[PDB]
């Protein structure tokens, strides 16, 4: 003779659409699991092993869900995966100020203006440290 009461409330959580990461609207495919991750960042942050991002190649739309393989935009809803899609990592970004290094190889962000690529060092550095930085090492004095 008593009546309760039901619990146990939920929450929901952001995945696709668009990550902290990056702003894409289609999943790379996992050749390791096999799975799908709105980033390669994703993956790894709901796996316990980490995800490549230039051996992936495929990719999934999250508008249509519709299969596809590495573009900038879907075959199905013309979809902008990202105003930047680069090639060499397979990476889908919105217009974030971000420019891809040659030297590198990978994707980083700018302003470029505000940044440049030292050969020396092999490497990317903000205008910032333009000379400050070190390239080469010398001197028997250690310490
Ligand atoms: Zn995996
Ligand atoms: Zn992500
Ligand atoms: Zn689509
Ligand atoms: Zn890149
Ligand atoms: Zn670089
Ligand atoms: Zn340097």
């Amino acid at each position: 003779g008593s009546s309760g009461s039901s619990g146990g409330v939920r929450n929901l959580a952001q995945g696709p659409r668009g990550c902290e990461h990056y702003d894409r609207a289609c999943l790379l495919k996992a050749p390791c699991c096999d799975k799908l991750y709105t980033c390669r960042l994703c993956h790894d942050t709901n796996e316990d092993h980490q995800l490549d991002r230039f051996k992936v190649k495929e990719v999934q739309c999250i508008n249509c869900e519709k299969l596809q393989h590495a573009q900038q935009t879907c075959e199905d809803c013309s979809t902008l995966f990202g105003e930047y899609y680069c090639s060499i990592c397979h990476l889908f970004d919105k217009d974030k100020r971000q420019y891809h290094c040659e030297s590198c190889g990978i994707c980083r962000i700018g302003p470029k203006e505000d940044f440049f690529h030292c050969l020396k060092c092999n490497l990317c550095l903000t205008t910032n440290l333009r000379g400050k930085h070190k390239c080469i090492e010398s001197g028997p004095s250690s310490g």
